[PDB]
């Protein structure tokens, strides 16, 4: 799915990033990318846009990071300001 959060310069998404040797990775229906979200803050910004604990990230703001190392990651999220699109799938 995608979601789309907008949030003030003050707060946060609401959500923890968690995610790992990432050359010969390889991506499963059960593990699919490098990178899932941990937690979401319930009625939180990232909550409120239908992200779920759970959640594997495809795609940052139009980046796909299937592959890509988590502080490049949470580098896209950073550059993205108060605004970020993510592409994500729930395992669950």
């Amino acid at each position: 799915s995608v979601a789309i959060l907008q949030k003030r310069d003050h707060e946060g998404f609401g959500f923890v990033l968690r995610g790992a040797p990432i050359e010969e990775f390889t991506p499963t229906p059960a593990f699919p990318a490098l990178q899932y979200l941990e937690s979401v803050d319930v009625e939180g910004v990232a909550w409120k846009a239908g992200l779920r604990t759970g959640d594997f990230l495809i795609e940052v703001n139009g980046v796909n990071v299937v592959k890509v190392g988590h502080k490049q990651v949470v580098g896209l999220i950073r550059q993205g300001g108060n605004r970020l699109v993510m592409k994500v799938v729930s395992v669950t």
